[PDB]
């Protein structure tokens, strides 16, 4: 049980002439490296050495290697809400939960995103941004096309058939080869994949209930031409993005950042808009998000000022105000400070970008209706592994994604028992 306290953490700033040198790895470098650089001005005792590690996916195998290597392992290393976890089960991260810490932090974060960075009782680090889905539109499109913004996944298909037998380069939306864009989608309609009990007992339901309905219809609409499956973030979304190939996009809200630094072109092209409703439920979402967390490698001497770090970083109230500043004066941060201040709610787009200037009404709105009947597998690297390999490659026009389910389950189910997990599904 770590003993290093609150107290101790907030000794760790004010005991200036305790240097210390602290290795941070991100790979949201662009959107994170100014205020790390405000933290260093103003602890100057504390020296961040700040490495960009390039792309997420390269980020993660790269700290796998040295935390299996036990050498030349980060004091700080960046996580997210839905890729912790195999690091936290197999000992690579630093448990720092204690009455103390436990006490004083929760009122500095948000309670959706703080319940996230626990896992199997463990405490693991500091949420950074919240991530409630939007729908990005492409508002000239639809209106060229007589079609409405759509609110529901029902809209989303009789629109789309419309939209692409009148313009055959056009989909209504992208069905994203990516883990998070993927199992987002089921945790916005309330569709649960599996379910965890305990770090040594989990459930798997990906071939039935509600998430076998989803499937269904997800299959539907690739068959039909309402989704196009194809790859997120990569050169050729890029591509589909300029040429104005999707006239909806349901993601991660900081994609809204993201338009505003890559597409300039698009300025007063989009509708932010609630993500969409299914089977006449009221609409639902889902919040991941970036945390930073310590390596459990981290030296005994250097845990306070690590723990002060994350805690700075992604709390204190200048911090929070250097995210905005530097990310086009807006980042949707899991702090309270932001969370609750009904200014930020409230807060008007004024850069003309979005045809509609209440972006972050609708971002508020998507975070307060985050599905919290969820919880992310321990083997998650696992589970994208088998996503990549399974799933994707039945994500196009003739695609059998409710056999690549089962099949998927499968080996999900084979790799827990076979790692000692306790495990159900419900093929069984
Ligand atoms: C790995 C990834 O981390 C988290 O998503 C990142 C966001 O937290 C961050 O703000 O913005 C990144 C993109 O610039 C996100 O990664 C991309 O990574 C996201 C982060 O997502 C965000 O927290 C934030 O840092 O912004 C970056 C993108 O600039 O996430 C997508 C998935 O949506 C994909 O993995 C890309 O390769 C990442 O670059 C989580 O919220 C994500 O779910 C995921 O775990
Ligand atoms: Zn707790
Ligand atoms: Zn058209
Ligand atoms: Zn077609
Ligand atoms: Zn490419
Ligand atoms: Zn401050």
């Amino acid at each position: 049980k770590s003993d290093v306290t609150a107290q101790d953490v907030e000794n760790a700033l004010t005991d200036t002439s305790k240097n210390v040198e602290l290795t941070v790895w991100a790979y949201s470098a662009k959107q994170m490296e100014p205020t790390v650089k405000a933290f260093e001005k103003k602890y100057p005792h504390i020296k961040i050495n700040f490495v960009n590690t390039g792309a997420a996916e390269d980020h993660f195998t790269k700290f796998q290697n040295v935390v299996q290597a036990q050498k030349d392992i980060p004091d700080v290393v960046q996580m997210s809400a839905n890729k912790f976890q195999q690091f936290a089960v197999s000992g690579a991260l630093l448990n720092f939960a204690n009455d103390s810490i436990e006490k004083a932090w929760s009122k500095l974060y948000t309670k959706t995103a703080w319940a996230q960075v626990h896992y199997a009782g463990g405490l693991y680090g500091a949420p950074q941004d919240a991530t409630p889905l939007a729908n990005y539109v492409r508002k000239d499109i639809l209106d060229e096309h007589n079609l409405q913004v759509p609110e529901s996944w029902e809209d989303i298909y009789n629109e789309g058939i419309k939209l692409h037998k009148e313009d055959s380069n056009k989909y209504m939306g992208i069905l994203g080869s990516d883990i998070s864009f993927f199992t987002n989608l089921y945790r916005s309609v309330g569709a649960r994949l599996w379910k965890v009990n305990s770090v040594d007992d989990v459930e798997l339901t990906m071939n039935s209930g509600k998430a076998k309905e989803f499937t269904e219809f997800l299959q539907k609409c690739l068959k039909d031409g309402v989704l196009e499956g194809g790859t997120v973030f990569t050169d050729e979304f890029n591509r589909s993005i300029n040429d104005g190939r999707y006239a909806t996009f349901i993601n991660e809200n900081w994609m809204g950042n993201t338009y505003k630094e890559q597409n300039p072109s698009l300025k007063g092209k989009m509708v932010v808009a609630a993500p969409p409703s299914w089977k006449g439920q009221p609409y639902q979402s889902s919040s991941v998000g970036s945390m930073m967390s310590v390596s459990a490698a981290c030296p005994k001497e250097k845990q306070a000022a690590a723990l002060a770090f994350i805690n700075w970083l992604d709390s204190d109230k200048d911090a929070i105000q250097s995210w905005q500043d530097t990310n086009n004066g807006n980042f949707f941060m899991a702090a309270s400070v932001y969370q609750d201040d009904e200014n930020q709610r409230n807060k008007k787009e004024t850069d003309g970008y979005y045809a509609n200037d209440d972006v972050n009404a609708v971002y508020f709105d998507s975070m307060d209706k985050v599905n919290t009947d969820w919880e992310y597998l321990p083997f998650m690297s696992q589970v994208e592994v088998v996503f990549n390999d399974v799933i994707v490659p039945e994500m196009n026009e003739n695609g059998d994604l409710v056999g690549a389910m089962a099949k998927a389950q499968q080996k999900l189910k084979a790799y827990a028992e076979d790692n000692g997990f306790k495990v159900t599904t419900d093929a069984d």
